[PDB]
């Protein structure tokens, strides 16, 4: 009485995802004003988005509505590697796109000197192959397998399938994917926030007769309750055992992955963005 409902609003998610990712790519894509040396990032992010949406939570919907995985052995690690994969992704290209907009704040001067055209695709191909480094190599080999009994059957009947991982590579993995892109952003938007601050107080000054504020936490509050807990509880679980249960790890998993819908909303807002749909439909 209760399988249904839930499938209905998965899909409306699955729905808005792709919807979002596809509308954002053609609008890069068909008209040439929306090209831009800062828009590369977002065609990847959404991108990335795009296939998170469409080889991610399918299987995971049939997974938790099913009673059992109903494919092969071999099919699990490669779903596992492409949600790693696209997670990091994500958060990477989140983080560049960050860096390049304080670089642009900063030095105003010297931003042609540091973003060219050759230079987008050169960060872009560095930053995807950093992401799939740690994604394909570390599980197709069976480098994350755990030494404890149980899950050892998991591993070896087909028909279970569930994340085991061992010491290192969930600390390892937290670290690189979500803790220095967090710092990196904390420290630029900080820098940016106080370059803000002291324009806005010298503009004040000249003219003898705030709004960064709600820009500023609606980006950094996504992102942070997108992302934040589930890299905490990955690393206590395994730090500690008996810690949680599997549901609300699974919970958590699931909402951090509502945060690829947001993204197109959350930054496309220029009016050139603006036009470019409407001319859409
Ligand atoms: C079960 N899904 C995976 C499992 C572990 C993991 C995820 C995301 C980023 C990581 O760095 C991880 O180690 C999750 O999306």
């Amino acid at each position: 009485v209760w399988v249904v409902g839930m499938g209905i609003v998965m899909s409306l998610i699955v729905l808005a995802i792709v919807f979002g990712n596809v509308l954002v790519i053609t609008a890069i894509a068909k008209f040439e004003r929306l090209q831009t040396v800062t828009n590369y990032f977002i065609t990847s992010l959404a991108c990335a988005d795009l296939v998170m949406g469409l080889a991610v939570v399918p299987f995971g919907a049939a997974h938790i509505l099913t009673k059992t995985w109903t494919f092969g052995n071999f099919w699990c690690e490669f779903w596992t590697s492409i949600d790693v994969l696209c997670v990091t992704a994500s958060i990477e290209t989140l983080c560049v796109i960050a860096v390049d907009r304080y670089f642009a704040i900063t030095s105003p001067f010297k931003y042609q000197s540091l973003l060219t055209k050759n230079k987008a695709r050169v960060i872009i191909l560095m930053v995807w192959i950093v992401s799939g480094l740690t994604s394909f190599l570390p599980i197709q080999m069976h480098w994350y397998r755990a030494t404890h009994q149980e899950a050892i059957n998991c591993y070896a009947e087909e028909t279970c399938c569930d994340f085991f991982t061992n010491q290192a590579y969930a600390i390892a993995s937290s670290i690189v994917s979500f803790y220095v892109p967090l710092v990196i952003m904390v420290f630029v938007y900080s820098r940016v926030f106080q370059e803000a601050k002291r324009q806005l107080q010298k503009i004040d000054k000249s003219e003898g007769r705030h709004k960064a504020l709600k820009t500023l936490g609606i980006i950094m509050g996504t992102f942070t309750l997108c992302w934040l807990p589930f890299f905490i509880v990955n690393i206590v679980h395994v730090i500690q055992d008996n810690l949680i249960r599997k549901e609300v790890y699974i919970l958590l998993n699931w909402i951090g992955y509502v945060n690829s819908g947001f993204n197109p909303l959350i930054y496309c807002r220029s009016p050139d963005f603006r036009i470019a749909f409407q001319e859409l439909l």
